[PDB]
């Protein structure tokens, strides 16, 4: 019987984090097969419900990309009574996940401290911008600022050009990421100890420990860091270079390599070149050898070069669009266009998990649950509530409930 | 009680080269596991030539995710090495490998002769594409990935060429995936007593990391584009050019763009009606942005972080590498790191992002020395005597460094 079983199913998550950086640690969560209660705002929700277009019935796209795989309940955390279902919630449920301010819920009455009192057991995850103490902690958490601050722009842009950001918020889905891990991290710690941890989580160390290899340049050899565009500093060549119709990245690490890229693009004699024989060469000479590889490459079409590079052996890709992306069989082979039945939006699809485990298949998944969708079955079940009381939550308005169950 | 790591007593078994494994095995060493570090002999780890910059014989890349590791140089082609590695995977817990699919099941390495005698362990293949496909054999590399998966494609300034971010974000996301991972593995371990196989690739990463972007197109068939340091929805909110330098400042509604609007000494635009609201503001973007931007030049940055200060409103500096450790903030977190190195001395790198109440992670094992711990490996793990480690060392199919 557990032949085919998921590793954290029958492990309860209490939700109460928004945006991106916490959402997308309890999805990743949640199809592992753990149970996660999203707490929500009676009215508003989650601030990315609001964040369209593009909508797709009463849903953003952006709210249903990151919140699969969850059950919704609206509660008014800042009524008295909310406060109380809430820590009933924290009793029964092994993981607390926030991302508000730090002191903000201990403000409210749902800090660490006070839900440690009620459950002891718990593992609670604090996603903040900055940490939950020091000078620039009560700064909100912002990905945008976090990498100006971190570093990463000052390092991510054209080369002589002003600093750009990543597409993604990949601040943020890395501050997921840590958190993910952390939460596992302390469920095999629990179960050794038998008792529940505080685990902090930041936007600003999450970054800072990617820079890795580049902050550790400066933090060793003093050495400034500089922004190579799509070129790499000690590797040359090793970039995207322009085509006809498009872009394409072409890379040599070696001579070997770099001999293979010449004879592709017809120009053997760069290989004995002197200017060029070494990769320490090359880099010394990177302006001279970029000129004359990119007139090579803009004399043919993208969909050629991959013809001529396939099995080449050496680091080469297209610049893929959206379109050409999920185009890509690989992509779909994957399984990274994932299909979920959503109540009363009908078929959606979003990007699929990124991990796939041998024993146990995550294809199927919960379509993103509606504001308060969840409400009166968690109360009846989980709490034991009666009708009655729910009822008098719902006329008061501490919780919400929405049309569809 | 302090000093009690959760995976202190699980062996790991590193075969992972460059930055995405050993960047996971890393984070693992940090939670207490005891992480083998397997090496070519002579050659050792990718990185290890990875340079300038350069302290002693060691290059600051492998020194920055190599730390809390021990090195064991084998040479796996030699029959002799399988066998080493497959007596180690006995009595280790978990498996790490980079290797391009299929290359390990040649040499005798694969998770079906790993399986057989070691069942209970964790195998985590990372690689470029996937463990199967129309193009799994290519090797993997971040900015090949980073392009093909569509994360360049909307990186970049708006008209103009695409670039890549500074660090390889592909890579080390691909490796936060693969450390949660390999848990949630020792986790189903525990209640079933039997292991299991985990693939982790570059490109199932950065393309679920698309996330809302990717939804966009898939749902609602629209095409991202770059927008530099701006968004697409939110005016404004954009790096902004200063006389030294570079701020961040955004305003998400009315209320923190008449905040902006006050500092940067510019309250007629708060009640024109060309920037009364958000979408107001984004139809007007290029008029706006001009406007704020004039005045965002004429003062210093550490001015605006003067007059920003207790705002409420996103607001930040671009760092720089010197920038970013004088923030007393980062040295708060504990994010310089550092340790002694038996022979290159004192290092700082960067340190844990995660920070524990029960435990602390702040003192940590230096990074190894090629083939440092081979010969305590052996004669301690596989209970190897003096006279078989000498027999392994004279053929070659070992390496010890000179410093244990």
């Amino acid at each position: 019987d557990m032949n085919n079983i998921k590793p954290l199913e029958g492990v309860k998550i209490l939700d109460l984090t928004r945006v991106l950086a916490g959402p997308f640690a309890t999805m990743n969560l949640g199809d592992l097969g753990a149970e996660v209660i999203k707490v929500e705002r009676p009215g508003a929700g989650d601030d990315t419900r609001t964040w369209g277009p593009p909508f797709v019935g009463t849903e953003s796209t952006y709210y249903l990309s990151v919140n699969r795989n969850k059950k919704s309940i609206a509660v008014n955390i800042k009524d008295p009574k909310g406060v109380k279902i809430i820590k009933e919630l924290a009793a029964v449920c092994d993981v607390f996940v926030e991302n508000y301010v730090p002191g903000k819920l201990s403000a409210m009455g749902l800090g660490y401290e006070d839900i440690d009192e009620i459950a002891p057991h718990i593992i609670y995850c604090s996603i903040t911008g900055y940490g939950q103490t020091g000078p620039i902690s009560q700064r909100a958490g912002y990905d945008a600022v976090a990498s100006a601050v971190s570093g990463l722009m000052h390092i991510t842009g054209p080369e002589n050009g002003d600093p750009v950001r990543p597409g993604v918020a990949m601040t943020d889905l890395a501050t997921g990421l840590y958190a993910y891990g952390a939460i596992m991290a302390g469920l095999i710690q629990k179960y050794k100890t038998g008792k529940g941890l505080f685990i902090d989580c930041n936007l600003l160390s999450s970054q800072v420990a990617c820079l890795s290899h580049i902050a550790a340049n400066y933090l060793i050899g003093q050495k400034e860091a500089k922004r190579w565009g799509t070129a790499h500093g000690s590797i040359v060549p090793y970039q995207a270079f322009k085509t006809k119709d498009g872009y394409i990245v072409v890379g040599a690490g070696n001579n070997q390599q770099f001999a293979t890229v010449c004879k592709i693009l017809d120009l053997p004699e760069l290989i004995d070149n002197s200017k060029y024989k070494t990769n320490h060469l090359r880099v010394h000479n990177r302006k001279e050898l970029i000129k004359i590889l990119s007139e090579r490459f803009e004399e043919e079409l993208t969909s050629k070069w991959l013809y001529l590079f396939e099995g080449s052996g050496v680091p080469y890709g297209p610049i893929n669009n959206m379109k050409n992306v999920f185009a890509e069989p690989q992509v779909l082979h994957n399984g990274l266009v994932m299909e979920m039945e959503h109540p009363t939006v009908g078929k959606i699809s979003v990007p699929g998990p990124a991990v796939r485990y041998s024993k146990f298949k995550m294809s199927e998944a919960r379509p993103p649950p509606l504001l308060g969708q969840h409400t009166t079955h968690i109360l009846k079940e989980v709490l034991r509530y009666d009708d009655r009381a729910i009822g008098e939550l719902l006329s008061a308005g501490v919780v919400d409930q929405h049309e569809t169950h």
